[PDB]
């Protein structure tokens, strides 16, 4: 039932049965040959009387060594070699799933969370195919095969086996599961000690002024109180269970080895089968070890198995098709728009308005008040719930989203930038071809050029990450020059959040009035007065929009509106209103 | 020479000798008892010749295992219970030692590694002293009790195990390190793609602007392949090392028995004694493993033993000596102070100022410029390298730090609220009585009682980390009524720094100026026009201060310096200013 998406996951990746098919035989025969190996020592030891040693047995023992070693190298390479190629093939699909994944995905879930996924889960597989499936195998026709051949040499010493082995695990495992307990309670205890010291060091400040020297004091002492009663406890505990483990390990040994001694000081069996019996008990309890671990794996890697493939069904963005934009500077009209992340809130709702063809827009209004929904319409972040956004008079959504992308241009404040080269930012995605001669004619404008000659290399850094820490007006000059490059008709401006600082603003107010001349422009921003110059205002009113005038019209013949922002900048200071 | 500050540290817990070195004892005789299971065994086996079966044997045999695991009990036990009599005095003395360093201690290192190594460091020499020391000397008594038992029955097969032992294992160390080494590589390679990828993620929303599809695609399918390509250069050594490790194992096991077998079947040896010397095998193997562990912890220990000793050997503040304060509201002087954290650099100096009698003086500077330091220095929360702070004609210094952070009061912005009761926190610290009719008489001043009388309990809410989340306007509130509570006759405030919202703060206000009325207040802050009504503020120069007059001084002959800091206000508003 639940190896039906797991067969099929790992056939997503064409793999090559026959190798794998070969390897699994390969591990079967390494196991088989590694059962003629204590019976090759019994026929040594046994043809030991008188003192013989024919060199051909113990030839013959070395030769039988070196073939189950050749074979287990070869079936350990295939087994380790194939999982390696189905891994790489499973990354592969997830990773070009990923990229596609519509902007929304990435809302909703976590992006570590993702890669943590995509990086473990199908470790978890590659785990199960390469290891633990032959692992299993191996295990169960050694720990059959042996016992097998145990009982048809002496059933006596084996019906021994078979009542100590589960009888000591009868009593072993539910001493360990008890043990265990205690440990994670200590742990946690640990834990909740640790957290109390740490909440009260870096408030030292108060502790020294407000004379709390004994109080602070006194309440960590509870905590070396209560985590020493909690260790009697554990040693009352760990006193019982290691004296147990030791008496009854030990007790099965005796018994076994005791009894196959007195077999063979009766007569009842030779010297060599008591070494055979020996050299088989390895070969039942190392894989015996082995096989219990296989089922935890394999509800794991269903877990995982489970993930991958949730993402590998998901939907992904249609990119590609559509018509192809001619003359994109027309006016962008809204007519009863619409959207929600569900139906059972309608973020925004009724909502129209025209944005026109080199003006600006300006969508200005409270913090939290769902502004950046218009924003993520407009740019085709998000498709409205049955509501039309249309260019000139053509539906928007005709057009490919490549086609509308390449029209498009986008800036933010906040940035970080492509770990990469300055010359593959500066364009970046771009499939046009570029040139030294053109690629610093759209830096030069956002003075990015004349910046960037002033660094160790005049058109790399590794910036980012590995190379040196760039400013916030760096970072948008960098950015301002990709748009230049790529020329838009339309633009999308991200202008702040958060906090900011004003250091070498009014340059680069110079550089970003480059990019927006002459194009349509729309912009988001949490303030009134970095928009006094806008041919049209957009306040919102959660979930519905007004204002559909100037600055100064929103000064005007808005009032109530503006006080609702206003009064929260004059709190501060009058904002350069003047008003 | 390592060993004598480890002792000398747990000499300091008053430890009690006789118990451990009776556990020890114990332990030792323990491990010789376990030596005489296996002789045992072998007279049972050699005894069972024409089957005799004496019960007094398989009886004598079971007697020894149930005193053996008696005295482990024992011996278990007491190691344990006295090693956490041993680790919770070490906490204690640790704690109280913590808590007396001065807060110059915490400025220097960090509250979370002194956290860590008081609970790290203790449990690494707790580990050291319960099991570490016995089963290193258990171990080599059983080790070498073992091979003395084996050379006297059969040197031979003996002569046998100490070349097959170490010969094997001058094979599986090196074959070890080198496979680890390749598990280190992968594991890296691992992080750095995972890293890669987390990288990219959060940035898609540029990505699909920008038609990056195969661009991003392309730079995490080369992490793909470069892990790929390391994996199969794993699978190339763990081809190699897994079929070895087994190959070598199996050779020595089949080696060591083999010539145990072909003893008595010749008639060199005889059944029993085979049997022992398998059961002894055992008893070699385990405390080797055992043994060789000893070490580690051992460096590990000392490590930990050396910062220990380094947090309890520090210097501790001495809050308690020199004279008690009265009328302590009279001018405090600086003259010819200075400071810094080393002679090196001279954060401030030649510094004179005077604080006056119920009146405000205001710290209020450039950001970065070193302002903190003439605050701290006033609140003693720092010592003057050599010059004078003097209270009416006395040197602040005479004064017992008790009795002068008993007549200072404090209270700041961002601060969180001690984990504890509401009323606890009204009253926090102070060793004077209290009453519930009074705590409340300074808690309706702050505004604090009618906000407090609305939460689901009039005197808790298990405030901080555990309970509800509380505003900042809140918090300052609580802070303010504590204030009121002592009664202070100077007062030091820490108004803001970073960033704060303004809901509520005319009404915050408002409850501010309760507290500071009619005694000496010293206030420190971001931005003069918070500052407006101040008698006396205070400019700093990164080492020097000047201003010494009103804020309209400030704005009237004192001209550039004011414009150093307003500039920066003035490119986002005039502040109220209106100048």
């Amino acid at each position: 039932s639940k190896l039906k998406p797991f067969f099929a996951l790992v056939r997503r990746t064409n793999p090559s049965y026959g190798k794998l098919a070969f390897a699994l035989a390969l591990s079967v025969v390494t196991t088989l040959v590694s059962l003629l190996i204590p019976l090759l020592t019994k026929q040594l030891v046994d043809g030991f009387s008188m003192s013989n040693l024919s060199g051909t047995q113990i030839g013959l023992i070395a030769l039988v060594f070196f073939v189950q070693a050749g074979l287990s190298a070869y079936a350990t390479y295939a087994l380790n070699y194939n999982g390696q190629k189905i891994i790489s093939g499973l990354r592969e699909l997830l990773w070009k799933k990923l990229i596609k994944l519509p902007v929304s995905y990435f809302d909703t879930n976590a992006s570590g969370e993702t890669v943590s996924r995509v990086t473990n889960d199908t470790m978890v597989v590659k785990e199960l195919i390469t290891t633990h499936i032959s692992g299993f195998i191996t295990g169960i026709i050694s720990v059959i095969g042996s016992l097998t051949i145990l009982f048809i040499m002496n059933w006596k010493l084996t019906l021994l086996v078979l009542v100590v082995v589960p009888l000591a695990a009868l009593i072993l495992v539910p001493i360990g599961r008890k043990m265990f307990s205690i440990s994670r309670e200590t742990q946690d205890e640990t834990a909740r000690f640790t957290g109390l010291l740490n909440q009260i060091l870096p408030e030292i400040r108060l502790v020294k002024a407000s004379n709390a020297e004994d109080v602070e004091y006194g309440r960590g002492k509870m905590g070396i109180s209560s985590l020493f009663k909690l260790g009697v406890r554990e040693a009352k505990v760990q006193s019982l269970v290691g004296p147990l483990i030791s008496l009854v390990l030990m007790a099965a040994l005796v018994a076994v080895i005791g009894y196959g001694g007195m077999q063979v000081s009766s007569g009842e069996l030779t010297a060599g089968a008591l070494v055979a019996f020996i050299l088989y008990l390895f070969q039942i309890i190392m894989p015996m070890g082995q096989i219990t671990t296989f089922f935890t794996q394999l509800q794991k890697s269903i877990g995982a198995t489970e993930r991958m493939i949730e993402i590998l069904a998901e939907e992904e963005e249609d990119t590609v098709t559509g018509k192809q934009i001619e003359n994109a500077h027309l006016p962008i009209q809204l007519d009863r728009v619409s959207f929600g992340y569900k139906p059972d809130q309608l973020i925004l709702k009724e909502v129209s308005a025209v944005i026109e063809a080199g003006k600006v827009t300006a969508i200005v209004g409270p913090s939290g008040g769902g502004k950046t929904t218009l924003f993520k319409l407009l740019e085709r972040f998000y498709s409205p719930t049955a509501g039309t956004i249309r260019l000139g008079d053509e539906p928007v959504d005709t057009y490919s989203l490549e086609s509308w992308r390449e029209h498009i241009g986008y800036v933010s404040q906040e940035s970080p930038l492509m770990s990469g080269t300055i010359r593959e930012n500066i364009s970046y995605g771009l499939e046009r071809d570029v040139t030294d001669a053109e690629i610093e004619k759209a830096a030069e404008m956002a003075y990015a050029l004349n910046f960037i000659k002033e660094l160790p290399n005049q058109f790399d850094t590794e910036v980012g990450e590995r190379g040196i820490m760039l400013s916030g007006g760096q970072r948008q000059r960098i950015a301002i020059a990709r748009a230049l490059l790529r020329n838009p008709s339309i633009l999308m401006l991200d202008e702040a959040t958060s906090s900011l600082d004003s250091q070498s603003e009014k340059s680069v107010q110079q550089a970003l009035e480059v990019l927006m001349e002459g194009r349509t422009t729309i912009v988001i921003a949490h303030r009134l007065s970095t928009v006094v110059d806008a041919d049209q205002l957009l306040f919102v009113e959660k979930g519905e929009i007004t204002g559909r005038g100037t600055h100064h019209e929103l000064m005007a013949s808005h009032g109530l509106y503006r006080d609702f922002a206003e009064q929260q900048l004059k709190m501060n200071c009058d904002l350069e209103n003047k008003a």
